[PDB]
C-alpha cells in the first residue's frame, strides 16, 4: 500500500524519489566534503563532513571525495552518509516504511551488490529492496520492449542489448570511460592556453565548463580545420572569481574522447564500435530490430552533437541498407530514475522485491538469485 | 453433416484446413520455439513456448525444435502443441465437432500411428478419424487411377505404385533423405565460402535460401566446368542483418544429393535409381503403365529443374521403347491435402471414418485394420 | 634428400621445426604486436612490429593482434610476418631449399588454403607444399589407425572419426568454441571479484591465469556447493605488478563453458555431446571401435580433469555394454606437430607432394584436388 | 592319385575343401566389399577390394556385393575374386593339379554353365572338372538312393525328386524364394518397431538376427493369438553398437514367407505345396516312395520349427493311408558339399571327368553333353 | 659541422653550453636585477639591468625578478636579457652560426613554446633549433631507455614515465611544487625564531640556507620528537651582514612540504604519492620495470635525506614482493643539460632539426608537430 522509493545511485549525481512521479525529486551531486584547513572561530557551526549541495556551495574550504568510481562503491561511509542524506534531508521520509528501488551498472563485483543490500537492510532496515539495471529501467522509460541501450553517466558507459524483454549477457559491453575522464582530458587540455586547475573544487568548476560549452562534431578533421583556420568557435566562460577563459577546439576535443578513447592512452575501441560489436555480438535475425532502437541514456549523452554522430559513425559502420535510427529523448539524463518509478509502480513487480525475511533466512546472498 | 478436416502433419509444414476446399486455410512451420536467453522486462507477455509463425518471427531469441524428424513423431508434447495450435489458432474450430483425416508416410512405426489415434481420440477428441498414406493423396489429386507416386517432402523421399487403384506393397520405397538433409547440407558447403550458419534460426535463414535460389542443373559435371569456367550462375542473397551473400555451384551441388546421396555419405540409390527399382519391382504388364504416369509430389520437388532431370535419367535407364513421362502440376507442394479434401468429400468414404465407439471397443488397435 | 619443415599454424601458437624429430624446435605465440604510445627517445631500434616471444616481452606498450580467428586466416600480411619469423628468425633456415607441410582445420573455407598455397609458392617459395588435416595427424602421433579425435586448440574445437585409415567427412563436426573463448570468459567472470582485465596484454595475464590454475570438475554442481560452502578450492595468483588475486569457482566455471556452451550464450551442445553426435552419424559396426579411441589433442584438452569428465559423460550418453576409453597422451600438445613429422618422413608420402611445376600448371587450385 | 577339389557356390555362402573330408575346411561369405569412404592416412595397405570374412569383418566401410544372386551369376570378375580367395588364400592349394567338382542349382541358365566352365579352364586351369546338381548331392549324402530334395539355399528354393537313381526332369522345380528374401522381408518388418536397416552392413546385421532368433511356428494364427495376448515370444538382440532391439512376432512372421510368399507379394505356392506338386507330377507308383523321403538340405531350412510344420502340411495335402516323413538331419547345413566329396571319391566317378583335351577339343559346350 | 648549444632554462638557473661536453660552461641565475634607488655619483657605470651573477653580486640596490615562474615565461624582455647574457656574454659565441636545444617542462602552454620559437628565429637568428622535454633528457644522461623521471627544479616538480623509449602521455603529472615554494616556505617559518626576512635579495639568503643546512628526514616524527628533546640537530649559519642565527627542526620542517604539501595549504599529495600514481596510470606489464628504475633529476632532489625517504615511502605504498630502486647519481643537477648534449651529438638527431626555411613556410606552429 505504501510508496515505494527509486534511488538511483549514479557515480555522480544521486537521484531519489517517489515511485509513480514523472521527475525525481533530489537531484544532488554524491559527494563528501571535508574541511582541509582549520576552523578558528568559535561558536559557528562546521560539521565534520558536508554532503550534497552544501559541499558544492562551500567547496572552497573543502576536499571533495566522490564514494564511486567507476561504478564501484570504494568508500562505504561516505555511501551510508549519502543514502542518509537521500533518505532524511531531502526526501524528508522514515526508510523503514517505504520499500527503496536501487539501480547498479552491468558486469560489477558481486560484493558491491551483497554489501549493498546488507547496508539498505541492517541501517537503514527497509521492508523491501531490489536491485536493478539501469539499462533495462532506460528501455523501460524509452516505452519500447525492444533495442540496445548505450548508457553513459560518470563512470561507466555500458552497451546492453534487449530483444523483446529478453536480454543477451553475452554482448553487454562495459568500458570504463564516461563523464568523470571527459572531465579529467578538460583540465589536462586546459593547460595548453595557460588555465591551471588542480584542486577538487576545480574539478567542479571544469565540469560544469565541459557541461555548458563542449559540443561533439560532426567530422572532426572539417572541425579541426575551421577551428584552426578562424576564431568562430572559441567561447568565454566567466570563473567564479572573475577571470574570463576562452577556449576555441577543446570544445570538441573533450568529448571526442568518448570516439577515440586513445586521446587518453586507452586501447578500447569508442562508442560507436562498442555499439556495433554489440549488436554483431547478438543472433542475426535481431540485429536490424536493434540497428533502428539505439537508445541513448544518462549525462553523458547530453552533448549537443551526439545523436548525429552516433547515427553517421554507426552508419559507415552497418551495411548501407540498414535503417539506423538513434533515440535520444530530451529526459534521458534522468530515464533510468523514470525507468524505476514506471517499474515499482507495475502490478507485476509487487511479488519480485526482496523482503527483509528472506534476507534473514538467506543472508545477504539472495540479491543473486532475484535481480540479474 | 458436418464438415470434415484434412491436416496433413508433414515434418516440416502443417498444412490443414476443411474438406472440399481447393487450398489448405492454414500452412505454417511444424516448429516449437522456447526462449533459450534470460527475461530482465517484466509485465509484456512471455510464453514459455510459441508454436508455428509466432516461433519463426521471433527465433532470434528461440530454440526451435521440430516435433517430427524423418516422417517419425519424436516430441509428443510439441505435437499436441503443434494441433493445439492448429485447431483451435488457425483454423478457430472445436475438433469435438469435426472428423479428422490425417496423413502417415509409408512403412512407419505402429506405435506413431497409434498414438497418434490415441491423443486424437482422447486429448482433441474427434466423432471420427482416418489415416491415409500420402501418395494414395497425391494420386487422388491428379484425378488419375494409376501410377508411381515420388512424394519428398522434409523428412521422407517414398516412391509407391499404384495400378487401377490397387497398391502393390512390396514396391513401395522409402528413403530418408529430403529437405531437411538437403538444408543441412547446404548449411556444411555454405562454410567454404567463408559463411557459418550454426544456429536454428539459421538453418532457417538456409533453407529460405534453398528454397530462394537453388535449382537441378540436367547435367552436374557440364554445369559444374560452367560454374568453373565463368561466373554466370552466381547469385547474390540478403541476409536478415543486411549482408549479401554470393553463390555458385551451390545452387545446384545442394539438390544434387537427391541424385547423388554419396554426397551425404548415403550408400542408398539417387531418386530415379529408387523410381527405376520401384517400378522393376512391380509386375510387368503394368510397367510401361507406371512409366507414362510418374507423379511428383511434395515441397522438395519444386526445383526448377527436376522434372527434366527426372525425364532424362529414368529415359536412360528404361528401355528406349517406352515413354517416359512426369507428371509435375504446379500445385504439387499441397496435392497430398487437395488429395485429402477430394477423399474426405467422396460419399464412399463416410463409412470407412473410425468413429470413437470403435476406438472404445478395440482400444487403440482399430487403426491397423481399418487403415492401410 | 632434404629435409622437410613441419609447420603447424594454429589460431594461438605456431609450432615450427624439422620432419623426424620428436619435439617441435619453435613454439612462439602468433601475434603482430604494433607500438600504440609514441616514441621519444631516438637511437635505439623501434620497429614497426614486433612478432612472437618479442611481441610478449614488451606486451606493455603494444597492441597484440591474432592474424588466425577462429582457425581462418584474416590479416594475410600479418600471416607473412609470423611464416617470415617462423623460417628465418627461429628455425634459421631458407625456405627455398625445403618442402613445407602445413596444418588446417576442417570445414574451412577454400579460399584460406588457395591463398596459404599462393603465398607458400610465390613469396617464401618452397620446392613443394602439403596441406594436411589436423586430426589425421593426431591419428598418426598417438601411432593408431582408427579412432575419434577431438582436437581443440585456440580458435577450432573439431571431431573427425577414422576407421581403418578411411575418414567420414559427414560425421567431422567441427565447434567455434576454444581457448581463445574460454579465455575471454575468464575475463567476463573476472570482474565479479573486482579485478578488470581489458587490454590486450591483459588478455594475456588472463590466459596465463588460466592456463595455470583452472580444472575440470568432475561434478559441476557438488563442485559449486563445496566452493561455496569453504574456501578450500581458492588459490592465488601473483600479477606482473605485485598484486595478488585470488579465485574460487572460476577455476572450474571457465572449463565447464566446453560442456555446456550457454555460458557464453551458444546454442551449440558440448564437446562430448558433439563427440557423441559424430560418433552416432558413423556406421553401426564402426561405433565400438570409436567408443575405445577417444583420442584428444590439442592445448585446450589439457585441463587436468577433462579425461574422467569426458569418459563420465559418454559413459552416460553411450549404451551400457560397451567401453568407453579416452586416450590423452601426455605430449597432445604437440600432437600434431608429431603426427606432421611422422608423415612428412614417410617413404610413402614423397609421391604426395604438390611440387612447383604442378602448381605453376593449375594454378592456385591444386590444393583442392590433391589434398583433403 | 592327386586329391579332388569340392566347390559349393551358393547364393550366399562358398564351401570349398578336399574331396573324401566329412566337413568342407573353408567356409566363408560369397561377398565383395569396396570402400565407399576416401582414405586419408597414407601408409597401411588399403587394398581395392575386400573379399570373404574379411569384408565382414571391415563392413562399415565397405559397400558389399554378392556376386549370385538367384542362383545366377551376375559379376564375373567377382566370382573370379571368390574362386581366387577360395583356392589361393582359404584352401592355399593351387588348381592346376586338382580336379574340382562344381554345383549348380536346377533350371539355370546355360550360359552360366557355359562360363563357370571356360573360367574354370582358362584362369584356374584345372586338370578336370564337373558340375552336378546340388539336389543329387543332398541325396548322395543322405545315403539314400530314393526320394525327392527340398533344396532351399540363400536364393534358390528347388524341389528335384529322384526315384531309384533316375532324376525325373518334369518334376523339377525351382521357386525364388531363399534366405536373401527372408533377410529382406525382416528388414522391410523391423521398421515397424522403429528400427531401421538400410545399408548392406545392416542387411548382414539382420541376416544374423534371422539366423540366431526366428522359428517356423506350427500354427501361425495360434501363434499370431499368442504374440499378440502375452510377451512370451519377445526376444531381445544387442546390436555392434550396444543398443538392445526386442522382437516379438516377427520371430515366425518372416519365415512364414516360405509358406505364404504373398508376404512379399508373389503369386507363387508355399514350399509344402510345390513339394506336393512335384509328388504329383511323378509316376503314381513311385509316390509313396517320395512321400516317406522328404529331404531337407541348405541352410534356410534349419529354423527350429520348418520339420514339423512340414509334416503337418503334407499330411494335410497327402491321403491319409500315406506315411509322411521329412529327413532333417543335423548337418544338412553343408550336405550339398558332404555329397560331392562322396561322389568325388567314388570310383566310378572318376570316368565322368571332363578333361582339359575335351575342352580344348569341344570348346565351351562339353559341359552340356557330359553334365545334367 | 658546427657544434650545437645546448641551454637549460629552468625556472631558477640557465646552464648553457656546448654539446658533447660533460658538464655545462655557464651555470648563471636567472634573474634580472634593476635598480630601486637613486643615482648620485656620476661617471660610475650603472647600466639599467643587471643579469645573472652581477645581479646577485649587487642585490643589495637591485630588485630582482625572475623572468620564468613555476615553468612559464611571464617577462619576454627579461627572457631576452637572459638568453643576451647567455649566448654573448657567457658562452661569447655569435647564434647565427650554432643550433641550439632548448628544455620546456611537460604540461606547458603552447604559447611559450611558440613564443621560444619566435624569438629563437628572429631575435638571436639560429639556423636550426629544437625543443625537447627535460625527463627524457635526463633519461639520456641516466644511460637507460626505460624508468619514471621525478624532475624536480625551482618552479615545476613533474613525474614522466617512459618504457623502451616509449613515453606514456597520459601518466605524465606536473605538480607546481619545487625549490622556490620550499624558499618561501622556509622564508615564513624562519619568522618563528625572530628572523626576519622581507627582501628579494634576503630570498637569495634563505635560498643558500636551504641549499646549505636543509635535509630531508627519514621519519618526520621521530625526528620532531628527537629535536624537540635535545637541540642536536641545531646548526648555526652566518648572515652577510655578521649576525649569526641558528636553526632546529627548520633544517628538515622545510623540505618535508615535498612530501607534505598541506604545510603550504596545497591540496595536492606528496611526491611519492605523485610518482606511485604515476606508475599505477600505466600499462601493468611496464610497472615492474617502473619500480627499479626510478630516476631523480634535477636540483629540488639534492637534499641528503631525499633517496631514503622516497625508497621507504614508495616500499611502503608498492606491493612488497617488489624491487625499488631510486637511481639518484651525484650530477643530477646539471643531468638534464648532459642528456641534452648527448642527444645533440647524436648523428640520428640531426634530421630531426627545425631548420629556418621550415620556419618560414610554417610560422611559429612547427614546434608543436616536430616537438613534443
Ligand atoms: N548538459 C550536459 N552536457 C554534457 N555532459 C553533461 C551534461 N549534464 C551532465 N553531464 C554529465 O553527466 C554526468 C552524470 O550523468 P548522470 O548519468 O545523470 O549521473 P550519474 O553518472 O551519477 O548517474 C556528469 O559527470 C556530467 O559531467
Ligand atoms: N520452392 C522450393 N524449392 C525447393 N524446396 C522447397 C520449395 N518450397 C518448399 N521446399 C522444401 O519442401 C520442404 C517441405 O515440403 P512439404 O512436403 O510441403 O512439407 P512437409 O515435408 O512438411 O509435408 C521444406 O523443407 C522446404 O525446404
Ligand atoms: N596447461 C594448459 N591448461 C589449459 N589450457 C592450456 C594449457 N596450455 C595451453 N592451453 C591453451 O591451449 C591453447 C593453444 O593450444 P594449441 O592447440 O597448442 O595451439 P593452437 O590452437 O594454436 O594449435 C591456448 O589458447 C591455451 O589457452
Ligand atoms: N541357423 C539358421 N537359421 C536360419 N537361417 C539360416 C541358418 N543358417 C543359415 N541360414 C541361412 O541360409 C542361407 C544360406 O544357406 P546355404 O545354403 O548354407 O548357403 P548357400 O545358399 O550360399 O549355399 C543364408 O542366407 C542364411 O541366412
Ligand atoms: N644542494 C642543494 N640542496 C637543496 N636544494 C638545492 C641544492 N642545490 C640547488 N637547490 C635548489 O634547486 C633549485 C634549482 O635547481 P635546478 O633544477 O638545477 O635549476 P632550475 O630549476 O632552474 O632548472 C634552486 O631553487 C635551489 O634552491
Ligand atoms: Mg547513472
Ligand atoms: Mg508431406
Ligand atoms: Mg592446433
Ligand atoms: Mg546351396
Ligand atoms: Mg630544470
Amino acid at each position: 500500500e505504501t510508496t515505494a522509493l527509486v534511488c538511483d545511485n549514479g557515480s555522480g549525481l544521486c537521484k531519489a524519489g517517489f515511485a509513480g512521479d514523472d521527475a525525481p525529486r533530489a537531484v544532488f551531486p554524491s559527494i563528501v566534503g571535508r574541511p582541509r584547513h582549520q576552523g578558528v572561530m568559535v561558536g559557528m557551526g562546521q560539521k565534520d563532513s558536508y554532503v550534497g549541495d552544501e559541499a558544492q556551495s562551500k567547496r572552497g574550504i573543502l576536499t571533495l571525495k566522490y564514494p564511486i568510481e567507476h561504478g564501484i562503491i570504494t568508500n562505504w561511509d561516505d555511501m551510508e552518509k549519502i543514502w542518509h542524506h537521500s533518505f532524511y534531508n531531502e526526501l524528508r521520509v522514515a526508510p523503514e516504511e517505504h520499500p527503496t528501488l536501487l539501480t547498479e551498472a552491468p558486469l560489477n563485483p558481486k560484493a558491491n551488490r551483497e554489501k549493498m543490500t546488507q547496508i539498505m537492510f541492517e541501517t537503514f532496515n527497509v521492508p523491501a529492496m531490489y536491485v536493478a539495471i539501469q539499462a533495462v529501467l532506460s528501455l523501460y522509460a524509452s516505452g519500447r520492449t525492444t533495442g540496445i541501450v548505450l548508457d553513459s553517466g560518470d563512470g561507466v558507459t555500458h552497451n546492453v542489448p534487449i530483444y523483446e524483454g529478453y536480454a543477451l549477457p553475452h554482448a553487454i559491453m562495459r568500458l570504463d570511460l564516461a563523464g568523470r575522464d571527459l572531465t579529467d582530458y578538460l583540465m589536462k587540455i586546459l593547460t595548453e592556453r595557460g588555465y591551471s586547475f588542480v584542486t577538487t573544487a576545480e574539478r567542479e568548476i571544469v565540469r560544469d565548463i565541459k557541461e555548458k560549452l563542449c559540443y561533439v562534431a560532426l567530422d572532426f578533421e572539417n572541425e579541426m580545420a575551421t577551428a584552426a583556420s578562424s576564431s568562430s568557435l572559441e567561447k568565454s566562460y566567466e570563473l567564479p572569481d572573475g577571470q574570463v577563459i576562452t577556449i576555441g577546439n577543446e570544445r570538441f576535443c573533450c568529448p571526442e574522447t568518448l570516439f577515440q578513447p586513445s586521446f587518453i592512452g586507452m586501447e578500447s575501441a569508442g562508442i560507436h564500435e562498442t555499439t556495433y560489436n554489440s549488436i554483431m555480438k547478438c543472433d542475426i535475425d535481431i540485429r536490424k530490430d536493434l540497428y533502428a532502437n539505439n537508445v541513448l541514456s544518462g549525462g553523458t549523452t547530453m552533448y549537443p552533437g551526439i545523436a548525429d554522430r552516433m547515427q553517421k559513425e554507426i552508419t559507415a559502420l552497418a551495411p548501407s541498407t540498414m535503417k539506423i535510427k538513434i533515440i535520444a529523448p530530451p529526459e534521458r539524463k534522468y530515464s533510468v530514475w523514470i525507468g524505476g518509478s514506471i517499474l515499482a509502480s507495475l502490478s507485476t513487480f509487487q511479488q519480485m522485491w526482496i523482503s527483509k525475511p528472506e534476507y534473514d533466512e538467506a543472508g545477504p546472498s539472495i540479491v543473486h538469485r532475484k535481480c540479474f
